[PDB]
């Protein structure tokens, strides 16, 4: 039963992301205009 509690961790894992992502994501939009 290897694995398990992968969809609970990814997403948790993932949060990372979630935040360093919006806001790299306005620098772009920011800079085109």
């Amino acid at each position: 039963g290897l694995w398990s509690k992968i969809k609970a961790a990814g997403k948790e894992a993932a949060k990372a992301a979630a935040k360093a992502a919006g806001k790299a994501a306005l620098n772009a939009v920011s800079e085109a205009v």
